[PDB]
């Protein structure tokens, strides 16, 4: 039933922003027509686990809490069209990001950029779009809502948050003090910045605020439940529930077939390489160094056999031990105050495990 | 001394928006100077125009109105922010329109992501930045105006009305029925969509919005000032001034010396193909279709001669005419309400005009 109305609602935000563009902004049909294929191509596809959790949130407040019907269905059509705001600036995210890197495929389809029709021309505006999107949604939806100051003030920061963790993704292979605009970047030779620490500051801003706090965070706020949360723990349990899902796509990117990555070519700070370089002998740290960052396929082949010679399997079951053990204790922290929202954030870490 | 506010106000602003990134989003000092060049390089060196109109229209509610000197100085503070969020604004604009265009220079200066140290990569980032930074200005400085949710929802509407126009210009030299993200797009052979009509359309939405009607309503706003206007007249007059200073940007791009533009080889739905259209014979219209889109120079220099022969200058200066007419008519409906505001209004068209 919560997946049917999600699915739902994007149908009936879908048709308002359409028809917004034909009575405010002049729209012919043709880009109307072009504007909705955008939105289903780059909206559509995926697991909705980012809008869904704004779903699930509300629904575990409204089986607690008294409420007149029609108050119960305005909270869950409220928590839809929240999600969906998630959705579209992840949609955001991906149209950019995929232009930015160059990347070729997503889900298993050309990156939009690619579509014959749409060019990188288009593509750069058709995201900015996705993201204006976002705000029409919230300031027509929630035009009387208490909590439209607090979402609007969250959305941003979170936004703002990713923004800076691209950056930080993007410039992770270059060495700190060589950053100018005005020199060429060469790729780092020392790899001295490919640190736990440093890979956790791409992580936590790049993803956690936008995957994990944004819909918890949001799931609330719809719900007027902010208070029966310490702010604190959800920041901390979002963090790190968001490293260990970045650190399982990191692992995937090298190790999962096509069918069902770049990060060595592209020569990224990813979690296989920081744990590498953390446990690595002075031979093997010299033959990484000489094949890292390289399209060249023969050298590619030379750091995924680094990697499984290396036993990262063993670290990563200690990682997701040690990530198991704070989750659990942030959990009993949450559930003091709120049983409902802990019961909420057990399942987001359930479907992050498995 | 409205000027030297103004800049004043750029340093605090960017002292503010950098230490924020250190003190809260973990940046090191490296990507801090990294942004500081990217801020200086994208949002100084033009003439401020949009930003000092918020400034222009705030002084002239102040000699007006009675307020103690502290409040004075916050509504010129407040006027002098509000300005740098559409500077910024343009910056974005300015950052992701030249990656979509791929356009070489900007104000006697290679674009931003052209410069070595920069790239695509992390231009397309940067200009997402710039817009960010709008709004963390907004809610930190008007933190508790009373004009904080009109000024957001007043950006909001303006921001998606540009990123709307530049769909309409980069789409403008297709044929609307045949766009379609699954087919290459060619360039019309009719060019039966260059007309009056829409060329007014593509200027509304892509300039007009950001350039005319947000810095002359956020002047309003800041001063508490919006009832002293009828809003209908603001945006009637904000968008006839903005189509006349397209109508001037479109003649330089064809006949200004590049010392003091692509239009031309892009097909663009510019006034000067628009005007040529509606008066060539026959055999003008056949010759302009053989040689315009083409980036060929001695196609561009037929295209360029047919304009010259067919005197524009007359159809340029009787258009000059009829906007000099209407805005001299709008002015006067605003000096009803507001003979302050209709003198703000009289000394932006003086600076378009001239
Ligand atoms: C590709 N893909 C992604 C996800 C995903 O987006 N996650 C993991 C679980 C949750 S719960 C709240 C947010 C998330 C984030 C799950 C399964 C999958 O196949
Ligand atoms: C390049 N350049 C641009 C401008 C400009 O941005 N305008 C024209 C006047 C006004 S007033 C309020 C907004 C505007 C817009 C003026 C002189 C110039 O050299």
């Amino acid at each position: 039933a919560s997946m049917e109305r999600f699915l739902s609602v994007y149908d009936e935000v879908q048709a308002f922003l359409l028809d917004q563009l034909q009575s405010k902004y002049e729209i012919d049909p043709n880009r109307a027509r072009y504007l909705r294929i955008m939105m289903d191509t780059t909206c559509l596809g995926g697991k909705y686990f980012r809008g869904m959790t704004v779903v699930n949130v509300a629904e575990g407040f409204l089986a607690v809490t008294q409420h007149d019907e029609a108050t119960k269905e305005r909270i869950l059509h409220d928590a839809c069209v929240g999600g969906w705001m998630i959705e579209f600036l992840q949609a955001h995210y991906l149209v950019e990001d995929d232009i930015m890197d160059g990347s070729v495929m997503r889900r298993g389809k050309p990156c939009w950029y690619r579509f014959p029709g749409v060019t990188t021309q288009c593509a750069i505006n058709d995201g900015i779009i996705l993201k204006s999107w976002t705000q029409i949604m919230a300031w027509h939806y929630f035009a009387d809502r208490p909590f439209l100051k607090d979402l609007l003030c969250l959305f941003q920061k979170v936004d703002y948050a990713t923004a800076v963790g691209q950056m930080y993704d993007v410039t992770s292979m270059c060495d700190s003090n060589k950053l100018d605009p005005e020199v060429a970047q060469p790729m780092t030779t020392d790899f001295a910045e490919f640190t736990p620490a440093i890979y956790k500051r791409i992580v936590k801003y790049k993803t956690t605020f936008y995957t994990y706090l944004l819909p918890l965070v949001m799931g609330l706020l719809v719900s007027e439940a902010a208070a029966s949360v310490e702010m604190n723990l959800v920041e901390r349990v979002a963090h790190l529930i968001g490293e260990y899902f970045q650190v399982q796509d990191d692992v995937m990117d090298c190790f999962t077939p096509p069918e069902q990555g770049t990060d060595i070519e592209d020569a990224k700070c990813s979690w296989l390489a920081v744990t590498f370089l953390g446990k690595a002998n002075a031979a093997q740290v010299a033959e990484f160094k000489a094949n890292y960052g390289e399209k060249d396929p023969a050298k590619v082949a030379v750091v995924k056999r680094l990697y499984s010679k290396a036993n990262l399997q063993a670290d990563f079951a200690a990682y997701e031990a040690e990530v198991v053990r704070e989750v659990e204790s942030l959990i009993e922290q949450l559930k003091v105050k709120s049983p409902t929202f802990a019961e909420s954030v057990a399942v987001v870490w359930e479907k992050t495990h498995k």
